[PDB]
This record gives structure tokens, sequence and C-alpha cells, in this order.
């Protein structure tokens, strides 16, 4: 089998992407954030604290003839940005772009933190990291991809995120019309549960390439590109008037600036992030100070190839016995 679903930015800045997902019988369609940096499929639901729901579409298990409470199971997650959610668990039928999994764990939120409440466009998360990160207790659950894998034509999924435009998530096949040139594959470590790889270096604008190993994760659920402070300083030094602002929480730059591109290495291959992809707009409405899309990972503990980086590429998440990652230009 295969699946193919369009993913759509939630706002004009590409802060996140939502992909429609069918849950239950008859289908309940929720728009989920596909997140290769986590491993829980959780949804706003009829069980969510009423004051914490504000515009989201909810899953109502009692209206699904295929829903079954997973007795005794609970879940609780906290993301790197400080947000969180928790609740109980059902199994149900879940379909993505024509690909169906029966018996998928669907984590029903009883509580969500303020940032989820405040974002009406995201009805929940669909994790695509390794199932060793899944938070369900006392019996850990498998991700949608891990449940689908043996049925797929090939044990892969691909992310093709758009810049200010829709993109695609495919399951089970590589669309050879969706990229240019060849796909370069690179080794993955699953030791921390992530799609963790090592970039071979970087360049700023038309500058020379610096060969240097940069370990990090491919994370569709992170908006920005988080890299070592040395690398990020080298980038922003090429933007007149850019500065790190302790009060704003990162690098800012004059909105009048033209940003240079940023290149990262994948083996001997190179992915070029155009400068416009690094502009995240005014820090507050009407401000002439803009927030940068490349930020330091120093407070985080891991480098993160978030959407800013991934949307510049066609990315293959190869879930073979020994997983790997592939990147192509597009
Ligand atoms: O948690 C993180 C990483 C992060 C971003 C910004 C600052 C510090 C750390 N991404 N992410 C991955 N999945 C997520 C789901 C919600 C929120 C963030 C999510």
């Amino acid at each position: 089998s295969t699946g193919s679903a369009t993913t759509t930015p939630i706002d004009s800045l590409d802060d996140a992407y939502i992909t429609p997902v069918q849950i239950g019988t008859p289908a309940q369609t929720l728009n989920l954030d596909f997140d290769t940096g986590s491993s829980d499929l959780w949804v706003f639901s009829s069980e969510t604290t009423a004051s914490e729901v504000d515009g989201q579409t909810i899953y109502t298990p009692s209206k699904s003839t295929t829903a079954k409470l997973l007795s005794g199971a609970t879940w609780s997650i906290s993301y790197g940005d400080g947000s969180s959610s928790s609740g109980d668990v059902y199994t149900d039928t879940v379909s993505v772009g024509g690909l169906t999994v029966t018996g998928q764990a669907v984590e029903s939120a009883k509580k969500v933190s303020s940032s989820f409440t405040e974002d009406s466009t995201i009805d929940g998360l669909l994790g695509l990291a390794f199932s060793t990160l899944n938070t369900v207790s006392p019996t850990q659950q498998k991700t949608f991809f891990d449940n689908a894998k043996a049925s797929l034509d090939s044990p892969v999924f691909t992310a093709d995120l758009g810049y200010h435009a829709p993109g695609t998530y495919n399951f089970g096949f590589i669309d050879t019309t969706a990229y240019t040139g060849s796909i370069t594959y690179t080794a993955v470590s699953t030791k921390q549960g992530f799609w963790e790889w090592t970039s071979t270096g970087y360049a700023v604008g038309s500058g020379t390439f610096k060969s240097t190993s940069i370990d990090g994760i491919a994370d569709t659920g992170t908006t920005l590109l988080y890299l070592p402070a040395t690398v990020v300083s080298a980038y922003w030094a090429q933007v007149s008037g850019a500065k790190s602002s302790s009060s704003v929480g990162g690098y800012v730059f004059p909105c009048s600036a033209t940003l240079p591109s940023f290149t990262f290495g994948v083996g001997s291959a190179r992915i070029v992030i155009p400068g416009d992809y690094i502009d995240f707009g005014p820090i507050s409405t009407g401000s002439s100070s803009c927030f940068g899309g490349i930020q330091s990972s120093a407070g985080i503990g891991i480098n993160i190839f978030g959407d800013v980086a991934l949307k510049a590429a066609f990315v293959v998440f190869n879930g073979a016995t020994t997983p790997t990652l592939g990147f192509a230009s597009k």
C-alpha cells in the first residue's frame, strides 16, 4: 500500500503545517501537525477540558463504531518549546491520504497547554519519530508509520514541505517527479529516538563551504533551524544590523534587509536554503525588527533541522531495518 496527503502551512509565516487525517468510523477528519520529532498521535477530543478548546476540531470516540478505550492507558508529553498535553488512549482506524491503519493508538487529550489552545488551526499531532519515544503508559504504543510499515510498498515516508505553499507527505513510495537531481542518503542514529544525522558543513550566501560535522535531528514539528552558536553568528554577521536580542529571544534583523542564503551539507551534496526562507517577519505587529529563521541551539542541547531547512529539500525518512535519511534539491 501507499498514501499521499497534502500538507498546508497554518499561517503566512509557515509556522507549522497541517495534514488532514481521518479517524474513526464514520471518519472524523482532523488537521494534524506531522512531527518527525515526536512519537505520539494525540488529538483534541470530546474529553478535552472545555476551557482549553478554542476553535479546534475535536475527536469524539463515542461517535466512532471502531473506537475502543485502551484500558488503563494514559499519556503525557512535553515538547522542547515548553508546551504539553496529556490524557487517555483509544485505539481506532486512522487513515492518511488513502493509507489505513486499524488498531492505531489515538491519544485523547484531557489537558493541553495554552499554546495549543491558542492555535485554532492544529487539532493535534501525529508523531513520526521512533516508537521508543512514545509516552503511553504502562504499554508503549507504536506510531502510525511503524504500524503501517509492513504493509507499505517500501518502508519509507517522504516530506516535501512548501515555502508559503502546500506540500506533500507520501507513505510507501518515492515520487521521482518531486525532486531534481539525485537523493543523497546519510546515516541515522536512533539512540535518542530521533531521526538524528550528521551534516557535513555549511556556507553563508556565496561564501566558501566550511567542512565540519554538525549532528542534529530532522524535525518537521520544529519551525526554525537551530544550529551551534558559532554557525549562527557567522550567518547573522552577514546581515547589516542583525543582533541577538535577549529580550526577544534570538537573532533579529532589520525588516529592510535582504537575507543571504544558507547552505548545509548532506554527504558531498548541498542543500541551499534561500534567504527569504529565513525571514519570520516583524517581532510584533508593525515593528521594523524581524525575527530570524536561523537561531542558536545552545540553550536546547541538540541541533534541529526544522522546517526552515527541511522545506528546502525533498526528504526521505527511510524506515528500513537500518534507517537512513535522504535529501534532494527540488
Ligand atoms: O519542541 C521542539 C523544539 C524546540 C523549538 C523551539 C525552541 C526549543 C525547542 N519542536 N517540536 C517538535 N514537536 C513539537 C510539537 C510542539 C511544539 C514544539 C515541537
